[PDB]
């Protein structure tokens, strides 16, 4: 159990530039001792000075009472409530409210990072109960909630319908495996029918839950990011400065398209020669899918890393801008170097194979070759996923009075920050191979939903004792990724009927991919209207109805009298009538 | 110059039922003082008792104040506006706030309306200052919501800015007439782009405008139906009932579609059969397509007429549904009736003639024929609404102390009701024409500029002389009209697109109508985002600013002081470092 400490700063202190640090960690204590908050420092590990703060309850209640009231202002009107707002004084410069101890604008660049302390009591008591169930009820999820803040929540809420969804997919996907044979329109219909359903639906799961749980409207609340560099004060940024970093964006797209592309032109070349050439022992036909899908986590972290960099030097005003432009940056290479290989091998290498001649040439036909690329790049790829998740922590930390206290907050400080935004990509991943490319093997949603259960509770791990405690925060919505899902959808209705049109064969195609792409179109609008007829409003209605509970003209008009002799003349005008 | 008369009723008093028409009227003039409102009855034509009602300040700044507590209370927040509060007083039933009056649910049959008195003095002038202008600011637009209302205004503001925007239409369509030649594929896609930017800018203004008028939110609202019938109250119907009655509009679709589309197959058979076997003297070849659109407006009508019996034979609880489907119900009959013709011509006819020779058999190729086909379908429609409208009303009515007044009230009483969804349509139906069959005749769009500068007065000259005054009225939107707008947009997009293939020359069919259509959804979507980052959202902004002015643990704690020992410690530990 913790010693009630609310939250813990690094500040390293290393041997260089140790004349500055000193001064740097008084006007800390100061400045954080200005919003009272009581503070102990202790020492740490390799030169850093660890230090605890913690909440006078009246100037919590004050900056509660005053947070409730901003949430009243925008319309939107517990642990995690509480270390968010502590979070947020800790953060928010001494403008208004606050003392800017932000370790990236600021001259605060000798400390690491603030972060909660964590509770194992509670979290071996939430990993036992997840992983002795079934089904998880929304008490979890609230629970999760009120211990994570909403972030997390979501995207665990977010998961959870997504398996429970993935149920369908697996249902007749085994169905047509076992009656329909392969590359069925059916099954083409049936997957992007689901697709629609499940976006609309968890569409109208999430805004009840946002109205649940009372973030309704955070997503209009613009938080500024202390990061951002400005020019003028009218903080502002010169929008030409803005679109001329962004334009950089294209060429590293290209780039990363030829190279990319050019990797897995030479895999699917050499993996075809020793196909065609080899007899081997058909497991050591597609031995360069699996390398490449091994290959793929570095290159996509390196990937990453530099589109990071990209996001970072472009100066972006507000938090919710940023993480947008990361996202798409982030999806936009994930899509690329997860689906470049089945679309080559789809649209490239089935409709006319013999460009593909003059890579076999220099080394030294069958549309259901898919069908087990396919397969390979839904089983391995999700194992490898598994042995960089889940067990690979587990090696690293094998291979490694209240002193015992001190000791856990040091080895918690070397576990690094939780992101939800890489969770988000491999769902959004593995829902955009549902969506895309279960036409080739129905089976495949199946093996992902098996996944789903296991990360449903794997995830859930790795919040526990393989990453920090994340920090709280309120979103209105799983943010951009929403929208990607959606595209994926769309490119679905698509891609997964030319498939049909190309694996059991011009006219007839473009034909396919029109009706499959209206037929999208149609039950799209179908489900959203249906949707519309259907929760959250009654409790919003209710909240309404209460709060609502808390000279001529002289002379016509002066004719006859009021309202009796009127009546007289209307019997009289009856009777001469 | 009007007497101060707010309100004129009927009361219509025939011979037959003599015996309970006096206690009606009796009733109606106790229930109508009841809400305090002074009455004036005198003798009308044929029969009729005319009584005209007005308002004790005190009591109409009360409702006032009611009126305006209960837009405060749906989010919302003048000649108008004290019209539409008489009104509401004088329909409300007497359950809360007003007397029940309404002539098709009660026992008040024997009025035939209740109307607001027309003033000449502004009508004149207005129509002389419209007519005396090139161009409408907003000045105009706003002294028309003052004074009928805001669905006339709304009207009005989208007949100018889709007359503004059709500029640009006639332009290129000019441009492409003289040299792109027919049928080009330029046309076609800058036609779908004008079509997205004008609808994205509609919505927009459309917006800005409402913000403008303080009626945001009032589509919310929901309005009762005085003539719905309900059977239980927990005032309910049973949902099954409902759609059974609407099942019925599908038999009456097919049957209305076989009918129309034969009478166009035969028409069209005999105006080939005389422009291949008949010298004539051109313009005689097409006299069918002219017959057909001269008797287009009288089964237009019959349609219309069946249409509201079935939507009034259809119990809609709320005006708004009411309202939505009777326009859904006439948008399909006119695209039908207006569209078909073109549609066989181009998509039968066309790509396939020979199923139409029995037909020429029985009596007893050109891909150009679309092009004079649209011509005359701009042409002459236009001119046979602008017969129906604004001349033939002419001719009708030179066909035929303060007892001037009384005259004139009398005069007024037999005039119809001005509508606005008459005038909605026709605009949507000329849209649609702009839309799908522009690329056969470019110039069309001009044509239809030069008629809707005539529209945006005819049609106000219509409201003043040839109808009664129309009720005012709050719509947040133009309704259901906006939807079906986009879908003829996106129509549009293939429509044309196809029509660019079908007279120029199955996969290049397939091929461009799939292109087009990306196209028009790519260019909706980068249009939506230009929009999306540019009104009256500052001053809702400066609204918003304006309202927010307006024991282990405890030694481990208590360790050693508050912030003077603990930077003290702070030190020793650096040093200790
Ligand atoms: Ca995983
Ligand atoms: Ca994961
Ligand atoms: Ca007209
Ligand atoms: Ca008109």
């Amino acid at each position: 159990s913790n010693f009630g400490v609310d939250f813990v700063i690094h500040y390293k202190v290393p041997a260089a530039e140790r004349d500055e640090a000193e001064a740097g960690f008084v006007q800390l204590i100061r400045a954080l001792t200005t919003v009272g908050l009581a503070t102990e420092v202790r020492h740490g590990e390799n030169e850093s000075l660890l230090v605890f703060v913690k909440v006078s309850p009246d100037l919590f209640a004050k900056q509660v009472y005053r947070a409730r009231l901003g949430d009243w202002l925008h319309g939107v009107r517990v642990e995690a409530e509480r270390l968010r707002l502590i979070y947020l004084m800790i953060t928010k410069p001494h403008n208004e409210g606050g003392a800017g101890v932000t370790p990236t604008n600021a001259k605060w660049k000798h400390v690491e990072s603030i972060f909660p302390l964590h509770s194992h009591s509670f979290n071996k008591e939430w990993i036992k109960k997840w992983s002795s169930k079934y089904t998880l009820e929304q008490t979890d999820i609230d629970n999760i909630r009120d211990k994570f803040g909403e972030s997390v929540a979501f995207y665990f809420a977010f998961l959870r319908s997504y398996f429970r969804f993935l149920v369908i997919p697996s249902a007749f996907g085994f169905g047509a495996w076992l009656l329909l044979g392969q590359f069925s329109y059916l099954y083409a219909l049936l997957c992007g029918l689901w697709s629609v359903v499940f976006f609309e639906y968890w569409k109208k799961q999430e805004v009840d839950l946002a109205v649940q749980w009372g973030v309704r409207g955070v997503s209009s609340i613009q938080q500024s990011r202390p990061e951002f560099e400005w020019e003028h004060e009218a903080k502002v940024y010169p929008p030409m400065k803005r679109v001329k970093t962004q334009l950089l964006q294209i060429p590293f797209a290209l780039a990363c398209v030829v190279a990319l592309g050019a990797l897995i032109v030479t895999c699917n070349s050499l993996e075809v020669f020793i196909n065609e050439v080899y007899s081997g022992p058909q497991y050591l036909g597609f031995l360069p899918t699996i390398f490449l899908v091994i290959g793929t986590p570095t290159i996509s972290g390196v990937l990453m890393g530099a589109a990071e960099k990209l996001n970072a030097m472009e100066n972006y005003a507000t938090v919710d801008a940023h993480d947008a432009a990361l996202i798409q940056k982030q999806f936009v290479l994930n899509f690329m170097t997860s689906y470049m290989a089945l679309f080559f091998t789809a649209f490239v290498y089935i409709p006319f194979g013999h460009i593909l001649h003059p890579f076999l040439n220099f080394w030294r036909i069958n549309p259901a070759r898919i069908s087990n690329q396919m397969f390979y790049f839904t089983v391995t790829p999700q194992i490898v996923n598994f042995a960089t998740e889940v067990v690979v922590p587990y090696i690293k930390q094998q291979a490694f009075e209240e002193a015992e206290f001190l000791q856990r907050v040091r080895e918690e400080c070397t576990l690094e920050e939780y992101d939800v935004s890489g969770d988000y990509r491999e769902m959004v991943m593995q829902f955009g191979y549902v969506a895309m490319f279960s036409v080739a093997w129905p089976l495949a949603a199946c093996c992902f939903l098996v996944n789903n259960w296991v990360e449903l509770r794997s995830d859930a791990l790795k919040i526990a004792i393989s990453s920090r405690r994340p920090i709280p925060w309120r979103t209105d919505s799983i943010g951009p990724w929403l929208t990607a899902l959606s595209f994926l959808s769309w490119l679905g209705s698509i891609t997964s009927s030319a498939i049909v049109y190309l694996c059991s064969n011009a006219w007839g195609l473009l034909l396919s991919i029109l009706f499959a792409e209206h037929f999208y179109l149609v039950v799209q609008l179908a489900v959203r209207f249906v949707l519309s007829k259907l929760p959250g409003l009654q409790k919003e209605r209710k909240e309404r109805f209460q709060t609502k509970k808390r000279t001529p003209e002289e002379m016509f008009w002066q004719r006859q009298r009021g309202m009796q002799e009127t009546i007289e003349i209307g019997r009289r005008m009856i009777e001469q009538q």
